Order: structure tokens, then sequence, then C-alpha cells
């Protein structure tokens, strides 16, 4: 079987893609549907229809893989190299794609309200640049959350250490600039969607950034 040589039959038991659900299925009949339509059109991925898709389409990723960040990895994996997965989901390379552009326009378009235009072409140019070890990133400070760490402490310094460094890949290393960041996150909770980063989880990185800050201030 495609799916067992690519999970453990632990992760195929927590994997909501494991399971059959004509609901969840008719859902991704819609996404890819929309999806291939904007395409045909050659829709543009700032396009409200782009943006809209690429939120819901990331969404319903979150949840069909449980808030497991490197499901989602296992998943493009799966997509790249099984013609069987291309086949069962009519998920193109292409469409994996155009739904990355849109979902980047949805955060730019509301960061562009808290940036000025310099750093918003900053964070539009770099955005791409790290954006593949956000979801290693993402599953450690799952764990950290779960195993109830310190964030105080050396391993919780690392994940925060890790997040600055990826962080700045794309907003750059003003100190000012972070703080509107922070500000956007503050006030509009729709950054976090498709992110895989829960509440508990953004709380405990919080208290780790707030450690970090102190230390060396
Ligand atoms: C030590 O503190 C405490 C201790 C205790 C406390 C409380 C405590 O709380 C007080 C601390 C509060 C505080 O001053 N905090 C803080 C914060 C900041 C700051 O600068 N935040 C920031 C900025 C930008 C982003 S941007 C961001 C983010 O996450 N971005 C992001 C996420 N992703 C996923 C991405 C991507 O691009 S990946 C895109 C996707 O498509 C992938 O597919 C993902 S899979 N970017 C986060 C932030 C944060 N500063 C300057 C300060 N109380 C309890 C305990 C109990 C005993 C005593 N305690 C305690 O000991
Ligand atoms: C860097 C970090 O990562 C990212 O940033 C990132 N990763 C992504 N990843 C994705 O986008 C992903 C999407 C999905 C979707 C799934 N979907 C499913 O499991 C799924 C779908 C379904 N679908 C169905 O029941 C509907 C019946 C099949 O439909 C068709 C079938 C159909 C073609 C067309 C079809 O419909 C129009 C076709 O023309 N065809 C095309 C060629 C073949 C021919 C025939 N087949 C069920 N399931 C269970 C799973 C994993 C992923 S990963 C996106 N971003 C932004």
């Amino acid at each position: 079987g495609m799916y067992d040589r690519w999970f453990s039959q632990q992760e195929l038991q927590v994997l909501p893609f494991a399971e059959q659900d004509e609901q969840r299925n008719q859902t991704w009949l819609e996404l890819v549907g929309e999806a291939q339509q904007l395409m045909g059109e050659r829709c543009p991925a700032d396009e409200p229809r782009a943006i809209a898709l690429a939120t819901r389409w990331m969404e319903q990723l979150e949840q069909d893989t449980a808030g497991r960040p490197e499901f989602l990895t296992r998943l493009n994996e799966m997509h790249a190299a099984e013609p069987q997965m291309r086949e069962q989901t009519g998920v193109t390379p292409e469409m994996i794609d155009f739904i990355t552009r849109a979902f980047a326009e949805s955060k730019l378009a509301i960061w562009a309200r808290y940036l000025n235009a310099e750093e918003l072409a900053f964070t539009r140019q770099h955005y791409f640049d790290r954006l593949m070890e956000w979801p290693a990133l993402v599953a450690d400070l799952h764990r950290a959350c779960r195993e109830k760490r310190d964030p105080a402490s050396p391993e919780g310094q690392q994940l925060a250490q890790r997040w600055l460094a990826l962080f700045q890949s794309y907003a750059g290393k003003d100190a000012q600039t972070q703080q509107k960041f922070r500000y956007a996150m503050e006030q509009e909770p729709h950054l976090m969607k498709g992110t895989w980063m829960t509440s508990e989880v953004l709380s405990w990185l919080q208290q780790a950034i707030g450690v970090m800050m102190r230390q060396a201030q």
C-alpha cells in the first residue's frame, strides 16, 4: 500500500486522510475544482478568489493532517514521488505552487496594513528563502509545548533562536520591524490560519522569545 510505505502504523491511526470520510472527499473535490477553474482563467495569485481559496485549502490541510506539520511534508513528498497520489487527489505540482503563491499573497495583504512599503517589499522578496524549514521548527515547537518543557531552558532558547533566524529570513533584522509583525499577529488572528500554529504553541513560543530578548538586553 502507498500509505503503508510512507507512514508508520502508529501515524496511520492518527492521520485523518487514512480514515474513510465522504464529507472530506467532497470538500477536496470542490477545493481542487476551484483551483483548476482559477488556473484555467490564468487568475493571478493576489486575486481575492485565489487568496480566499488558498486560506480555506490550507485550513483543510491543517484539519486533515490533525495539526501535525510533519504530515504536510510527507504529503508534499508523496505527491512529488507517487503517480498514484496525483491520480487519487487531482492535485498537480503546478496547483500546489499556485496555492503556495496565493497563500503568501493572503499574508502579504494583511501585513501591507502594518508594514511600510520598504518592509513589505523585503518580506515579499524573501518570504520563500527558508520557507521549507518551517514545518520541522513548528513540529519541534509542538513537541516542546506537549512535553511542557521550560521556555527559559537551554533547549527552549535553542527553539527561540531557530525561530528568530527563520523569522528574520523574511522580516529582516530591525527590532522595530519585528514589533510590527508582533502587532499584526495580535490584531489579525487570521495570519495564523494554515500555519499549524495553535494558540497554545504560539503562547509557549511568545514566552521563549520573551526570555531571549531580556537575556542580552
Ligand atoms: C518569559 O515570559 C514569560 C515567562 C513566564 C510566564 C509568562 C511569560 O510571558 C512573558 C513574555 C511575553 C513577551 O514579552 N514576549 C515577547 C514576544 C516578542 C516578539 O518579538 N514576538 C513576535 C514577533 C514576531 C512574530 S512572527 C511569529 C511567527 O510565528 N511567525 C511565523 C510563523 N510561521 C509558521 C511563519 C512562516 O512563515 S511558515 C508559513 C507556513 O505556510 C508553513 O507551512 C508552516 S508549517 N512565520 C511570532 C512572532 C512573535 N517580544 C519582543 C517579546 N508565565 C508563566 C510561567 C509560570 C511560572 C512563571 N512563568 C514564566 O516564566
Ligand atoms: C512548504 C510547506 O508546504 C506548503 O507550503 C504547501 N504544501 C501544500 N500541499 C498541498 O497543496 C496539498 C494538497 C493535498 C491534497 C490531498 N488530497 C487528498 O488526499 C484527497 C483529494 C480527494 N479528492 C476526491 O476525493 C475527489 C475525486 C478525485 O478528483 C479528481 C481526480 C483527478 C482529476 C481531477 C479531480 O477532481 C477535479 C484530474 O483531472 N486528474 C489530474 C491528473 C489525473 C486526473 C485524475 N484524477 C480525496 N482526498 C482524500 C492530500 C494531500 C495534499 S498536500 C500546499 N502548500 C502551500
